[PDB]
């Protein structure tokens, strides 16, 4: 297909008014003021939502490279989610305001090389002194605070994911349900997540939330390439005949069975979930048994002699649930005996006391740790379903908040702690004039998502932003009561986690971009 | 009438554009290798020439914005050429430079008051290193170089500017006049200089030489406002009588008089001119007193009871020649006999002994230098009338060369002291980035002419630029011969006042420029 | 007045369609097949012509860029003309291809200064060979046979030529003038020739013959300037009185003089013409009373008192006929007296035994030759005033040719020097490619006008130029026989002074052109 | 060596290289002139000035050269900044043909839009 070409100036300006269009339609939802966007749905009513999520995903623009523009920095910032479930906003607002007066220095006409590891050297500094700032939270006072800050001051919420925080260490997974009445429940129960996510979104029952949920699913464990649909033929005909829906954990799918799962999926006619095996080679094969042995089902393998076309609801894996996402997979109230489990431990220790390689003592280490470490369920109880759904979101939201806490610390909030850092750094300079200018724009970027929440607020941005700059420690403007004071002892920040990243991946997307020449698209 | 109006961006990039036109049209005759150009002439046909003072003088561009842009930078970069002979062709080159990196910068979105300091404070440095780097011209041997360098090879007429500089002391006015014989002549004769020329264009019997000239005319020597033309006719009538041309020297002349002045030289009744007295108050009367003892006039005034309609050819001193210009006057031959010269002499040596006050001290001894001797004027004898011609017009231009010289001193030429100069200040920095920026700019822009004139050339000019750059002292690239060396060997040295007055201008340009915000035009 | 300014190859477009479309309208005649042309009349009926002088003349385009180039390939090859009547056309061929050329080589990037010393240095390598090819034209008969071929063949012609030339020695100045019957008259008249045209277009009373003539009209000789009419009021209103014509000469007439005579000229008023004196100063005196004591008038100026607003009939000079070309003025037949003109030849004669130094010998001897040798006059003699005239004409062209011939030899025709010098100029090199081609392309145009004439033959170009490059000495081809052979053989040949300024002169053409690089025209 | 600092070398080498006229001489100038190309474009990416660099080079012998990274010159090799002779010649012979092949066209076929 023939494409067109654009070249430097060009090229450059139009993904920045593609970027600007994003930002211009993301931003104005940032801040507690946050603004209203409608989104327009031709089957039926149209929604309100303020979610900086769902405005960005939403987005598409016409003209092919404003298009193109507006995408590379949505994705990017889709990551911040990723990292530490929220912080998108801030990072495409960080991505306009670097992008803005970068190009703008390039059309000026300065080394965009230059200013760009000038952007990167001021981006480590702010990194140091984020850590440098950062407060750490692992008390558990410290931590109901955060989640039922997160929560919008639900007490209850917080101390009830501190408490399964407390069960199950602060490296547990964690997650929720509904309860069965008014009260709720911190339950332990055997599980474990990996880093996997699904193979195709197609598998998504579950849009709305981004995720993949099952209940009470067969389990596939196959320890070899899959490709040919004819292979699980026996397998979905007891599934189809049992009713309940089946998870599949191979190597990895592809061709024939891949397109006719993802046509079944498409079009509902049997729901079933894949992904590829934890780990990788020897590690590999030892999770699939230990995941065996925690389902009741059975690892089968052409090298172990059996084949998929015999495999039978008896040797197939059986668990009450499972969740999987883009990301991560974790199981829920799996069926293999506790007995087992225990003989799987205790042969697994041994091993550990055998290896003499710290790195392969380590990995069997966290794998023992997996195994052992069970899974807490927290069941959110309410008097209608509408509470107990809202509550559910809330809680999801406080454990999000709360992982991030434990993993960063926290800091002051409301880009408080960046424009702090962003004071604290005004005398860093660099090899060349144009490295020296890049700093100069990376902090005037820096200094953006404040007086983009000032504005929101309705108050001019630059007297609270110099106002604050010109303070100290976690000083800074409280956007919800429209004044001064300390973050923290008013009560809002921000998982130090979520900052970083966010200002990790608008550096990233400016370098990359900041150094675009030759773009090409396909022609209309 | 309606007024267009234009604001910022809108402004100044249709002043750049005007200007960039201007420069492509003018710097192509720059150096030695310069181009030709070829301007049309509404006559015949047209005209190859490499003047890029006629070329500027006939630039002018169709749109309002363009026009106005062209035409200041024109009349600014005049002023170059006015004080120090050529000028023009390095001003306009510089001007370019320095406004389009400016508009850039500014673009780039800087404070232009600091931009403008910052270039205002590196012309300053420049023109310290500029005197520091002067080399003297205070001998004959080095009047007679530059002279003959000027001439382009003309040990002789080198010889004769050397000679009339002795004989007149270096600050005496001197000029030229065509050779009766094949030998060339330098006398002594009777006249003044002041500063001061005619009031309109149409006085300009010879508008090919921009100077006025008259043979034998009649001088009026009335200190007043000529209010009336009813003074001038009986003035007019003897003259017409007479035969002959007439100077007009007056304290002022009202809108009455100067029109009817204006259709007289239009319709060519009488050849006269009008010039200002020199200088103002009690010093312009003693002028005009030793004016009248010089020309064998007499004073005109009111309080002596003498007036123009009551004046007669008697009155009226006289002069075998004049010669004005746009502010030089100067009276040649005058009339007025020895003996009286000698008394107001004797009667201004007597003034200066009684002067206690320092001001009318030296007021008194440029009035007594002026009279000193008259002036002495150079006969351009030759074999033929073109010989002379050609002779006369390049003896002219190495007089002024000359002048140069014994004034500033002189430096390597080709504009290689230029940059000499601006390498050596790299060290120079300002109170913040914008001021940097302005002084970067103009270090930059000063490369302009000897690049210009090595693209001419054809030569890499950035490589040129990098080798004189390495260079030290006088030592640089004769685009002449396409070599490299010591620009004091080859002779080719550029007056310091020239390349001093040039770069000023050019900054004062850049500066209105960049202050610049709004346009008032009539609507096309 | 806005100007439209065009740059580089854009600019030089344009310039190369207007010499394309003069060239192309030219040439086309030049050689003995020479196409016939037919101009526009606004008269009514359209002339054929093939007088390819009068084409060129003849030219104006709408465009403006275009209209400058033709104006200035017209304007110098117009001094073809001055030269030696031939050539113009010869001239625009040889521009035509060096122009093209040229600019196509600029368009490969050859530097075109090089570009243009090549061509320089080819050209005079050209003119030295011709120089050395050139057979001496003296004697009767050479003299006779390069009369009769100029005369078309016309032995009667020729011999009057050779007679006239014999009796007024080399450098005698000659004339032709209507007879009064079918014999034809030589004979020794009093006159002389001067190096002075006429001071306005409007005094061309022959517009056919771009030259003026007079008869029996009176002689003023005012040395001064001429700027008011009321100067030659007296002479003026006697010469009408009188009826006859007038002529002025004068050291210089400008301003309301010169208006004034125009103005009578373009009206009719009276017959008045007008010529510069000659030489200046000391030797313009005594030419000018050399010119008095021929013609028998009296030398006007103020130095003896004696004023223009008395003179009268009798004080000016007398002389049967005077005229006067584009750049030379001729008196015939003075009124002065043998005695008188003795008189002053031996006045000049012991000025000249008092003369020291080799200039004033020289200019002694050139005066006294120009005084002594009188004049020849041609009475063309015939049945009828047609033939007379034609026989006129031929006459005319005849004295042209054989007075270029007897100045600086002569060679064979049709270009066949041209092409044997190339041939002879195949080695010659340069300091670098650019020089290399500038060679080749002046070589191969300069090779241009023989194919041009062979091309008018109808037959195939390219075959008769590479016969001719074979070929040697005078070997060429014969147009007008179709066929082979030396050119001094079958009477073909051509004044070497013409074809050595056609081709400086295209030369010159070719170098300033190349060397353009910006135009400047007023906006259409 | 790499960076063409090899190419930009052999170049220079080819001084007084030439053929039977002036049309091959100036094929042969065409062709020296192009060797240069892969040096001046990585050093205009560099962002200086690239005749600079270019000439710099020329001037030096053996495998003196420019590195991009430390933007530093020295002996191309020591710093590791070299390429398989195959690849540069294999560029290069590709390179020719391709042009001489265009430049050698004269007549179009193809199908309409």
């Amino acid at each position: 297909a023939a494409k067109d070409v654009k070249f430097g100036n060009d090229a450059r300006v139009k993904m920045l008014r593609g970027v600007n269009v994003l930002a211009d339609a993301v931003k104005v939802t940032l801040g507690p003021k946050g603004r209203n966007v409608v989104l327009d749905k031709s089957f039926g009513a149209p929604t309100i939502t303020k979610d900086g999520v769902s405005v960005a995903r939403e987005i598409e623009l016409e003209d092919k490279f404003e298009n193109m523009g507006a995408q590379m920095v949505k994705e990017v910032a889709s990551k911040a989610n990723d990292a530490a479930g929220d912080g998108t906003t801030t990072a495409t607002v960080l991505a306009q305001a670097i992008i803005t007066e970068g190009l703008k220095a390039v059309a000026a006409g300065m080394n965009p090389m230059d200013l760009k590891r000038g952007i990167d050297k001021a981006v480590t500094a702010a990194v140091e002194e984020l850590k440098a700032l950062s407060v750490p939270c692992s008390d558990s006072k410290a931590i109901a605070q955060v989640g039922t800050i997160s929560a919008n001051s639900d007490e209850t919420v917080g101390k009830l994911i501190a408490e399964a925080m407390d069960k199950v260490g602060k490296e547990g997974v964690i997650t929720v349900e509904d309860g069965t009445g008014l009260q709720d429940e911190l339950d332990v129960v055997e599980g474990m997540q990996f880093d996997r996510g699904y193979l195709s979104p197609y598998f998504i029952n579950k849009p709305e939330t981004g995720a993949v949920e099952l209940e009470s699913p067969f389990i596939l464990l196959a320890d070899k390439k899959i490709s040919n649909i004819r292979e699980m033929l026996p397998v979905l005909e007891a599934v189809a005949k049992a009713g309940k829906p089946l998870l599949i954990i191979a190597e990895d799918v592809e061709g024939e069975a891949l397109a006719t799962l993802v046509v079944n999926t498409m079009r509902g006619i049997v729901k079933v979930a894949a992904v590829k095996a934890p780990g990788f080679g020897d590690r590999r094969k030892a999770m699939l048994q230990d995941i065996a042995t925690l389902t009741g089902g059975t690892v089968i393998s052409e090298e172990i002699g059996m084949e998929l076309e015999k495999a039978t609801l008896e040797d197939l894996g059986q668990a009450k649930r499972v969740v999987i996402n883009k990301d991560t997979t974790t199981i829920i109230d799996g069926v293999g005996e506790e007995a087992a489990i225990q003989g799987r431990v205790a042969q697994i220790r041994q091993q550990i006391e055998e290896a003499t390689s710290d790195y392969d003592r380590e990995k069997l280490q966290e794998r023992v740790a997996k195994l052992a470490g069970g899974v807490a369920v927290i069941k959110v109880g309410a008097a209608t379903e509408v509470e107990m759904k809202e509550k559910k979101a809330r809680v999801e939201d406080a454990l999000h908040a709360t992982r991030a806490a434990v993993e960063e610390g926290v800091v002051a909030g409301g880009g408080v702690a960046l424009i702090r850092v962003a004071s604290k750094l005004a005398d860093l300079r660099g090899q060349n004039e144009d490295q020296n200018v890049g700093i100069k724009v990376a902090l005037r970027a820096m200094e953006a998502p404040l007086r983009q929440i000032v504005l929101n607020c309705g108050e001019e941005p630059s007297v609270v932003a110099n106002t604050v700059k010109g303070g100290d420690g976690n000083y800074g403007y409280n956007a919800a009561t429209e004044e001064y004071g300390n973050m923290i002892d008013m009560g809002i920040l921000d998982p130090t986690k979520v900052t970083r990243s966010a200002l990790q991946y608008a550096a990233s997307v400016a370098g990359l971009m900041i150094t675009t020449e030759c773009m090409v698209t396909d022609l209309p």
